[PDB]
């Protein structure tokens, strides 16, 4: 009974089983169908061994489609007759056209309404697409319908930068460019995107809150609900998904101001005209949407199963990924599901046969992650305290595999060393790569971009259910898959993203036929799981940390060293900042060293609460500014892309379009506020690794 | 090497000699006296044996009198002649007429100003006396300077009170009917205040932040600042106290209305005319105030000793009391520092034969706690990490003794088991009680008004430096001291607080001259501080938890209950805390049978973590509604008397005066949010104390 054991009893075949039978049918947030397949997951968990397996609901805010009055987007004519409509579904893939119960495409939490108006055309909607339009082009959104292309960043992002600019509904559409791979046919044929398909998906801002209606406290059966004029996050004006087809028929007719550059050309045989408006000819034509979704609070369920640790049953290492889908979920959820399922079952015949893991490890299947990562959410709100003082470790597990080409991992930096080590120990599943380590292969095809022969690890951004054991709580977590080629493959994520078409057939026939991708990521999930369960001294390698910490604060500063002459004029010393991480660096080496020099529990117990804690340090109780549930202070969802994470948020958002302030000496100040913060949390992070007395 | 080996070293002669040491000449914070002193506390620590004994110096806002420019009061005529001056300095005691450096008495963090207009007497300037006032007397406050006795709240929030009514400013005075037990003399030949002395003390009101300057972070060299007009706390009135001689001469002429009630009547020959201004002949004439103090950044020096613990090394209990006075500090903290001194010989002497106690004592001298708890804050916030994880409990250490008569303790319920155990081995010093317990003897003088055969042991309330430790971080905290009679002495605390008169004579000659009320709080104090850090399980019992949530839900239930009608209409419940609480009950009481029932490190380990992270569930890292710095659920100081603690603090101040709120649906909704955060708060707690797994 060891790690070799557990890993070795892992089977491509029965993830293969489990993605066929979670993805028959659809299993939305808060339908019975989800409900159903819960209750299933709780069996089984218990079937396989684990200790206890419950149940944990939530009454959360839910958003979907009118069953009788359909969404959908029209241009009218000036006598007001709909002369083009968007359309009603997606056209169903082979052998599901009889299939119920597919909710349409629909932007979660829109408002209702029916706006009319005159298009302009935002390319991406990101931060810097609105500074080109309203700064450089002098074009006014204000009162306008926005129509931006999907990629790049969260659509919730694009949502609140639309909405500050004024526009009076978002029409978001699935380019070419973005969505259609060169050389590869459309589903069902291959892996692209058919011009008939929509992605759907939520487009709150909720910055961490969980469920919009009850920040701070989990969403039980006697919550106090704000109203949903103070609900946290929801979008102010009508947004709704379409697909390239009707894209094409709503852009075709484009006048106004040309593309400022290439870079907002997308592939459709369209001018990407920004507007506002159509061409001389139908310059009386409007577009009209017309949203009838509504928002219900609607019970969720998470499937939480424990399997005690023998010696420090206190302590939990977590294994978590969502269940709720939009349709069918061949990817996205259930590729991540069927291998936390066959780790479940693995971990479970080692139990049979009389093992435990030295630690507790807890296992979670998520609800209504879709709908804002609520269910995992709500459910850290109700055991914040447990999870504070007794949370080793979260690892994520939403989608097994984006693509075929290597493995991505994004962590905190506490786990690198165990993440490098263990890749060592597994073997490739790459061709060309047979009798080589997944470290050999990753390495070569995913070079890090700091250091020779080394894989790059990202840092975890958000958009998925580590966001509130992470930038929440502070409990050190990690996540990896299989992924695409980010060099030669200019799309964003995977075609068939939260579309009707995503199935278990596109990842059978497409991705990965032998499920060997799959059995690597169990592999990796599962070994960092076992190793961080069952490893004597927890695998956490501080010094790790004090390496990154000096590469983000020289990014910082050279940010800030863009403004050479207000640096002197308001006396901005990152001098604090530097010392802080110097001073981490000298701790965590005198750390390291006693963690290699000590039979002694007691010790050894005090050493692991020093490394479980030291994540846990980096946590400030007053939260970033406006975002108290960020509260990671190295750490956070870019303010611009909730995807992608930023280091040292608090001084870069101060940094952000600062020579655009109206008072520089107000806005200076904040910097070196922000500055005094992460230099106070890096340095007392620091000295919980000191000598505790 | 025991708990009484502990106690015996310990000599009321020792406390004698160190209280005549820290009272021969001022120690006002950030001068360099206290400095000196700081200084030679942390020489004589080492001396005494602890492992280490460092400085921590912050740079705080601190407040002082302008010397050459000083502050009184006048009553001015027609043509602006000052035809009466209030004192410039209280008349100094026998014997130190010639000493230096004596602070006269002021109004700390008092904006300068000089504003002239008409008396109006608000009685104690309490939130019922300004109803009173304003809502049954009609009288309008606004643009008026208030006069007010000291006494019943803390003088910050009749300050706010004050501030709040419109006042333009205020004089605080101590009236006989308060500050002089009837058939006592005045110092020096009693206890009593005279007509010429004067208490000082801050008037800020900082909701627990800490230096107005950086709430949330410590005050270290690199620290950013808010600038004045953003500091937390700060007057905007100026104020200034006074004494009985020149409030006589301020009261004697007032008009206008009489005293409600005899409620309202002092004990001076003057009517207590409630104003606004003189009677007829006098009815041109003004008061004018002359304030020139100033807010000053200046440095402050914590000593923090400490003993290692042999086994648990990295588990904190603490003793803690402030070592600034006003002046000379006979009581107020010498008293309380003299016995922290003699606990760290104690504990020292023991350490030089070999002992060391199971778990890491911590000792503190605090800095400008005159000033609002700012050297106790500032270092709990630079160390917060270490304290949250590692912090057991934290034992207070001012004024040793405020009476002749009994035992005081106010603490956490988690400490009252320890407290009954310790005061059954502890011989009384009482007349009387010869042979027989302290237990007995504090039973016997102060009952407990719920249980037969117990004594009274109040809730914590605030106005001391275990603040930061219970009501920011929730760490279990207690303060014991010897007190006067409080159901025949109707005065408030002791009548020489924070005057010049506070002196070693006044201790020695007429409240302790045998020291033995001090060395019984020695052992008191020392003994609870050795069971925490030495007891193989942690001496709380949770059980006793649960009998007071009990109590306090039932208080605050029959409160809201004198609003039956709108409990109908807006279907306000406490059922959800009343099953929280009832829930705790059954939890707490499996827990104590499980500890009851277990030579296993890990289990006892994690025991004492339960244990220990029971008070650090009551934590709400959202704080209460705009008082961010108290975030214990349970226990807050009362909105209305800092001083005071107040249950359920959330929901208290929700129902407060809520018949006279112009929105009764969003007060009522209010009530409720604060109902579902106590019971889910109360239901989170309980389960940190459910097996672990
Ligand atoms: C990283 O770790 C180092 C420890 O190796 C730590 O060094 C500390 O730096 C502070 C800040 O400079 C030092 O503060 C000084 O303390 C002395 C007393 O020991 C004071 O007299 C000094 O104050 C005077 O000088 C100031 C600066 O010119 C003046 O502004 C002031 O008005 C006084 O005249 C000063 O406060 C401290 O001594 C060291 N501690 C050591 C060396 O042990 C450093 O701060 C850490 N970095 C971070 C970001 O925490
Ligand atoms: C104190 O401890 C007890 C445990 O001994 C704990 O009891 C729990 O109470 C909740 C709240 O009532 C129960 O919630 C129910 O759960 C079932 C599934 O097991 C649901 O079907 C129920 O929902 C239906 O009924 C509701 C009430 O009428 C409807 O509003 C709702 O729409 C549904 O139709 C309901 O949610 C829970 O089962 C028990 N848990 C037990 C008995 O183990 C209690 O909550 C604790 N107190 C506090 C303040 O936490
Ligand atoms: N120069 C260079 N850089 C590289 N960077 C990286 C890599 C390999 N690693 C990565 C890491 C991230 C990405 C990427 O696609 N990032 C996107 C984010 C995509 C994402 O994280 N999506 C989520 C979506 C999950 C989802 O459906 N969540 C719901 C709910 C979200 C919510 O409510 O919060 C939703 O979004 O609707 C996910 O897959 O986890 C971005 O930052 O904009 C790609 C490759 N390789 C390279 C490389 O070879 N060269
Ligand atoms: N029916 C009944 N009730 C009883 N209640 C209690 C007792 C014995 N226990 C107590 C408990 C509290 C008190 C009391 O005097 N309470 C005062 C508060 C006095 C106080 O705590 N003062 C502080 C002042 C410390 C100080 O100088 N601090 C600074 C800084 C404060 C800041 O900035 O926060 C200042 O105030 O200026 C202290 O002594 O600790 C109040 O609640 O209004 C008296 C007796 N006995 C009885 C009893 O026999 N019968
Ligand atoms: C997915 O697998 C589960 C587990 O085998 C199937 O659920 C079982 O179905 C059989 C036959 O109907 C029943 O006797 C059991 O009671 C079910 N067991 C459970 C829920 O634990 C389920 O049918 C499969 N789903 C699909 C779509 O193939
Ligand atoms: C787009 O959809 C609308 C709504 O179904 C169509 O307009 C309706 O047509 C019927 C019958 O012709 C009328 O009686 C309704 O009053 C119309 N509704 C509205 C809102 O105009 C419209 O024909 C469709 N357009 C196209 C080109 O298919
Ligand atoms: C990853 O593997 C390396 C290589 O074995 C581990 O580093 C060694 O650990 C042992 C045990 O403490 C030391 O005696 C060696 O000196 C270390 N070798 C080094 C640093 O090259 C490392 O600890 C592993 N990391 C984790 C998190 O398990
Ligand atoms: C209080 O006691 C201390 C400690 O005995 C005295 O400080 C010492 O004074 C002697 C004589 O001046 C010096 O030789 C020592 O260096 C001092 N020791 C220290 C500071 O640790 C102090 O004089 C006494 N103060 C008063 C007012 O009596
Ligand atoms: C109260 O104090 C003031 C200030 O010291 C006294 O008034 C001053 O008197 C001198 C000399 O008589 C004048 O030149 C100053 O201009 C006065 N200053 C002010 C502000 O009026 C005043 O006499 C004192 N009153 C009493 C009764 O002692
Ligand atoms: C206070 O003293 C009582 C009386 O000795 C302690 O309660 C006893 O503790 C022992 C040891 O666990 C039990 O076997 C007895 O049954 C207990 N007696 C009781 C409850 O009457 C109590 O634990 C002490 N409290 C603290 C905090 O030390
Ligand atoms: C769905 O739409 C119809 C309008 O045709 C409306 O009457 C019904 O109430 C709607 N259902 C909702 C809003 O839940
Ligand atoms: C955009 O246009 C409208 C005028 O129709 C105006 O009210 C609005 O303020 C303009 N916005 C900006 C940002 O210039
Ligand atoms: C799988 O790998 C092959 C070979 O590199 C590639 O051509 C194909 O596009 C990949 N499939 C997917 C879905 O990425
Ligand atoms: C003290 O008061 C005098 C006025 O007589 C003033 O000139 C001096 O600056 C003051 N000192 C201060 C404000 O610190
Ligand atoms: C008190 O009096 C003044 C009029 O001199 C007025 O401005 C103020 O609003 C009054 N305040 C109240 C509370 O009635
Ligand atoms: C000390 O005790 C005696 C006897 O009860 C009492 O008369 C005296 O007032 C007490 N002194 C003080 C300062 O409380
Ligand atoms: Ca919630
Ligand atoms: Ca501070
Ligand atoms: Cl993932
Ligand atoms: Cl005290
Ligand atoms: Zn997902
Ligand atoms: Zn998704
Ligand atoms: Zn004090
Ligand atoms: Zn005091």
């Amino acid at each position: 009974h060891n790690m070799k054991a557990f890993l070795d009893e892992l089977k491509a075949e029965n993830i293969k089983k489990f993605l066929y039978n979670f993805t028959q049918i659809p299993h939305l947030a808060g339908t019975e169908q989800n409900f159903q397949l819960a209750k299933q997951i709780q069996s089984q968990w218990k079937e396989f061994g684990l200790d206890s397996v419950e149940l944990a609901h939530y009454d959360v805010l839910l958003s979907y489609p009118n069953k009788t009055h359909p969404n959908y987007i029209s241009i009218i004519n000036e006598d007001g007759n709909e002369i083009f409509n968007t359309s009603l579904f997606e056209p169903p893939p082979p052998g599901y056209e009889n299939v119920s119960d597919i909710v349409p495409p629909f932007s979660a939490f829109s408002p209702q309404g029916m706006p009319e108006g005159d298009l302009v055309y935002v390319n991406y909607a990101r931060t810097e697409d609105f500074f080109k339009l309203e700064r450089d082009m002098k074009i006014n959104c204000s009162g306008k319908i926005v129509i931006a292309r999907y990629g790049k960043v969260f659509r919730g992002n694009k949502v609140k930068n639309a909405q500050l600019a004024g526009a009076k509904g978002v029409i978001l559409y699935s380019d070419p460019a973005d969505y259609f791979a060169p050389g590869v046919k459309s589903y069902p044929d291959g892996w692209n995107l058919p011009g008939g398909g929509v992605q759907r998906g939520n487009i709150l801002n909720l910055n961490g809150a969980g469920d919009p209606l009850t920040p701070g406290y989990p969403a039980n059966e006697y919550a106090y609900r704000r109203g949903i004029a103070e609900a946290v996050g929801l979008p102010s004006i009508p947004v709704h998904p379409i697909g390239y087809y009707d894209a094409q028929k709503l852009l075709e007719k484009m006048g106004g101001s040309a593309p400022p550059d290439s870079s907002w050309r997308g592939s459709l045989k369209v001018p990407y005209n920004v507007g506002p408006g159509f061409t001389g000819n139908f310059s009386t034509q409007k577009v009209k949407m017309h949203i009838h979704s509504t928002n219900e609070v609607t019970r969720i369920y998470n499937v939480i199963g424990t399997l005690r640790g023998a010696v420090e049953p206190d302590r939990y290492v977590i294994l978590g990924g969502h269940r709720d889908s939009w349709v069918f979920g061949g990817i996205d959820p259930q590729s991540g599901a069927a291998v936390v399922h066959e780790i479940v079952r693995s971990f479970g015949t080692l139990k049979k046969e009389g093992w435990r893991p030295r630690r507790t490890i807890l296992f979670a299947s998520w609800d209504a992650a879709e709908f804002g990562l609520l269910g995992s959410t709500e459910w850290a709100e109700e055991n914040s305290r447990l999870l504070q003082e007794r949370g080793v470790a979260y690892i994520n597990a939403d989608s097994s595999i984006e693509g075929n080409y290597t493995l991505r991992v994004d962590c905190t930096p506490l786990m690198y060393s165990l993440v490098h080590n263990l890749t060592k120990e597994l073997k490739s599943p790459d061709e060309g790569f047979e009798g080589k380590s997944l470290y050999e292969s990753w390495t070569k095809k995913s070079p890090s971009p700091e250091f020779s022969g080394m894989p790059r690890i990202s840092k975890l951004g958000s958009g998925n259910d580590f966001e509130v054991f992470f930038q929440r709580l502070g409990i050190a977590s990690g996540r990896a898959r299989y992924t695409k080629n980010w060099e030669t493959n200019k799309f964003s994520g995977y075609p068939l993203y939260h579309s009707v078409y995503e199935t278990y057939e596109l990842v059978e026939k497409f991705y990965d036929p032998m499920f060997k991708y799959h059995l690597t990521v169990a592999q990796v999930r599962g070994g960092m799981v076992f190793e961080l369960a069952n490893s004597i001294v927890l695998p956490f390698d501080c010094r790790d940390y004090a390496v990154v910490l000096r590469k983000y604060a020289d990014k910082i500063y050279s940010i800030s060293m863009k403004h050479p002459q207000e640096m002197k004029t308001y006396s901005v010393s990152f001098d604090s900042l530097f010392s802080a991480v110097k001073n981490f660096t000298e701790i965590a080496s005198k750390f390291s060293e006693r963690l290699q020099d000590f039979s002694n529990p007691i010790v050894l117990r005090m050493m692991n609460d020093q490394l479980m804690f030291l994540e846990r340090a980096f946590i400030d109780p007053l939260g970033l500014p406006d975002r108290p549930f960020y509260r990671h202070v190295i750490y956070a969802p870019s303010s611009h892309n909730k995807y992608a994470g930023e280091s040292f948020p608090g001084i870069y958002d101060a940094l952000f379009d600062i020579e655009s302030k109206v008072d520089p000496s107000k806005a200076w100040g904040e910097v070196k506020r922000q500055i005094y913060v992460a230099a106070f949390t890096v340095q007392a992070a620091a000295e919980t690794l000191s000598e505790v007395a």
